[PDB]
């Protein structure tokens, strides 16, 4: 079976062509190829597949080194791009991908970053879902420790977006888990706290759903800008400093899909059978 191995944001993958060749993987079989001293080595898989859509171009799945599929809102995404393209199973710049539990359209720029159309950003708190009487640029978020301002919005997935005087002193480890699972958020929440450094340079640091803080939150980079710019403290092309890596992101505001550009880097190629 043939792989490659790629980065982006922090993350490393072993990326698979699942549309020409015939995978399957077990929890089991993942968390040994994930091993980074017995076997490949690797934060995630990424498993690239027919979409049995006419509409789509492709599907792609991603799994944990734990073994077990996940549904991250945009990650691999630009590994998954860079590779279809430089593995010729596409030639098309604008490639319409479905995820999981998601759907995108991505396009391969000249200078050979990848820009993701994330969609417009949801602002009806019951669209979030998020409990709340009614719109806000801010909302009031209480909890054990501290009252909290906060913008909330959706990509698709719920995000709560805090500003921070010092990304590195937020109080993440407490602050984190307390938003994530509070009862606002019927179906939970990530919890992104942002330091504006100016009007187009944002640090962020996010405390995934279910998951705690990650190196790096395509959809989590996405809120704070949409939030940030909502309430008018960014201009419309912020780049976004993420403990990973950088994003740039690009929203023209409402009635407007918000965009999210970055890099992958293809390492190598291999082939290992079983």
């Amino acid at each position: 079976m043939q792989f490659s191995k790629m980065h982006g944001l922090g993350n490393d993958f072993v990326v698979v062509d699942g549309v020409t060749q015939n995978v399957f993987f077990t929890p089991e079989t993942i968390r040994r190829l994930a091993n980074r001293h017995c076997g490949i080595g690797f934060d995630q898989l990424l498993i690239v597949e027919a979409p049995y859509d006419p509409e789509l171009d492709f599907h792609y799945r991603i799994f944990n080194a734990d073994g077990s599929e996940v549904s991250q809102c945009g990650n691999g995404a630009r590994c998954f791009a860079r590779f279809v393209t430089l593995k010729g199973l596409t030639n098309k710049k604008d490639i319409s991908v479905s995820t999981q539990k998601g759907n995108m359209v991505l396009t391969v720029k000249d200078d050979n970053q990848i820009r993701v159309n994330m969609g417009e950003p949801i602002w009806e708190p019951a669209k979030i879902p998020f409990t709340a009487n009614k719109f806000e640029k801010n909302y009031i978020l209480r909890t054990d420790i501290q009252t909290v301002l906060c913008g909330a919005v959706s990509m698709g997935n719920p995000h709560c977006v805090v500003q921070v005087d010092d990304i590195q002193t937020a109080n993440v480890e407490q602050l984190g888990p307390l938003l994530e699972s509070h009862e606002r958020f019927p179906e939970r929440v990530n919890a992104g706290f942002m330091q504006i450094i100016n009007k187009e340079h944002i640090k962020l640091r996010v405390y995934e759903r279910g998951a705690g803080e990650t190196q790096a939150s395509g959809s989590g980079a996405c809120a704070a800008v949409a939030v940030g710019i909502m309430q008018g403290l960014l201009n419309n092309n912020v780049q976004v400093d993420l403990p990973g890596g950088s994003l740039m992101i690009e929203w023209n505001g409402v009635g407007h899909p918000l965009y999210m550009t970055g890099e992958a880097t293809h390492i190598y190629d291999g082939f290992i059978t079983l």
